[PDB]
């Protein structure tokens, strides 16, 4: 069985997020036909908490990141004189190596066109870029947004440029605070767990924040991440992670052993398919 964008992957879940999303159908088309967002910033954010339409999120997102106008601030052919410059990027084998182990079940990523695609959006932005260069992270980044973004290459270009400079902090890919103290407060039998297992969070929510959860959740879980990233900013990524710990909280208090509960925390992680629960769960204020 496949995902909405084409991953191999309860069933329930899936479904009670299909028909939520069907609920907000007509108020974004409405939106989309006026060809614009909300004026009222208070019930676009609530909007955007609730799940963008899959179809929309080319729309939603390269607008609310700053994408759309960081594109044009730079010429037409901007992108393409990028593309042919990261044709000798320093990083050109690092990214196309890195590309041997990311997405080998995905039909169109695991493809040539599909991996040449990811190599040129990659590179390309490697020269743009030249302080932040290439990191691996970026791979799977830049590979789901491909496919959210339906294959637009300069599209995923831009998206890239307005995460890495103006949403997330600079040098986050570069050579968990607010976590821990989340966990500590919001989770008490959590934290006492992990020091007594000796368990560092940084060993799971690394790879949740450093590649956005693209590694880590299902598809479609990992977009509505997104579509709220995109909007409100970073602060969504320790909102979703600390949603995750509350969620299989029960989960690990029994298990006694760090390695152990990292293994069964990546395998909850990636079955994660209750996306309406991951937010709401986010955004919930309990305990504030």
């Amino acid at each position: 069985v496949h995902d909405l964008y084409g991953f191999p992957i309860q069933e329930d879940e899936r479904r009670s997020c299909d028909v939520n999303a069907e609920r907000e159908v007509p108020l974004w088309q409405h939106y989309i036909e006026k060809d614009k967002l909300p004026s009222n910033e208070t019930k676009l954010k609530e909007m955007i908490r609730k799940g963008v339409p899959p179809t929309l999120r080319n729309w939603v997102w390269m607008e609310t990141s700053g994408a759309n106008k960081k594109k044009a601030g730079h010429a037409a052919n901007y992108y393409s004189i990028m593309v042919k410059a990261g044709e000798e990027s320093q990083y050109k084998k690092d990214i196309e190596t890195d590309s041997t182990h990311t997405f080998p079940d995905h039909p169109w990523l695991s493809s040539p066109d599909g991996r040449a695609a990811l190599c040129r959006v990659l590179q390309a932005y490697s020269v743009h870029n030249e302080r932040v260069g290439y990191v691996r992270a970026m791979n799977t980044i830049v590979g789901l947004m491909l496919v959210a973004l339906n294959r637009n290459e300069e599209a995923a270009f831009w998206l890239l440029a307005a995460l890495v400079e103006d949403i997330l902090y600079p040098g986050t890919y570069s050579r968990m605070r607010a976590l821990d103290e989340l966990i500590g407060t919001k989770l008490p039998r959590l934290q006492q767990h992990f020091q007594a297992i000796d368990f560092d969070i940084s060993m799971l929510a690394t790879d949740w924040y450093l590649c956005l959860f693209s590694v880590s959740l299902p598809s479609e879980t990992v977009m509505r991440t997104w579509d709220s990233l995109f909007y409100e900013g970073p602060k969504i990524l320790f909102r979703v992670a600390l949603a995750m710990l509350k969620i299989y909280e029960d989960n690990m208090l029994r298990v006694g052993d760090a390695g152990e509960l990292l293994m069964r925390m990546r395998n909850a992680a990636a079955t994660m398919h209750q996306r309406d629960v991951l937010m709401a769960t986010a955004f919930d204020h309990i305990g504030s």
